[PDB]
């Protein structure tokens, strides 16, 4: 069935009050076929996000094969593509109280990647 869409990175700023978690494949997780927009032929990722609480967050992609960015903060679906350096979404939060729940399934020739998860500028700024 299912895999995990892999986290790959994730930081903050306390100057600007940011946070991110970046999603998308490295060396050892990246499955055979799965091409970015630096390869011949990109693959299509078919993306449905849910939102539920959202203050503050947005997720960027590449739009398309030219890498131009899209940007959701609710519910949708959409076309993703991989970055050069296989990532597929930025998730971001901007502000002290910002908070995102969400749900993640992307499409990408014949395999499903899930992501539930939460991201707030408390919990990633790592205080208490
Ligand atoms: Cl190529």
């Amino acid at each position: 069935q299912a895999r995990e869409l892999p986290l790959l990175k994730h930081g903050y700023s306390k100057k600007n009050m940011t946070a991110y978690n970046m999603f998308g494949f490295c060396c050892d997780n990246t499955p055979s076929g799965i091409f970015n927009i630096m390869d011949k032929k990109p693959t299509e990722f078919l993306v449905n996000i849910y939102v539920g609480d959202n203050q503050g967050c947005k997720f960027i992609y590449a739009a398309d094969t030219k890498g131009k960015q899209g940007e959701i903060t609710q519910t949708g679906s959409f076309t993703a593509y991989l970055s050069g350096r296989n990532e597929l979404l930025k998730l971001e939060c901007k502000g002290k109280d910002s908070n995102i729940d969400y749900k993640v399934i992307a499409y990408a020739n014949a395999i499903e990647y899930d992501r539930v998860g939460n991201l707030s500028y408390l919990v990633e700024s790592g205080g208490l």
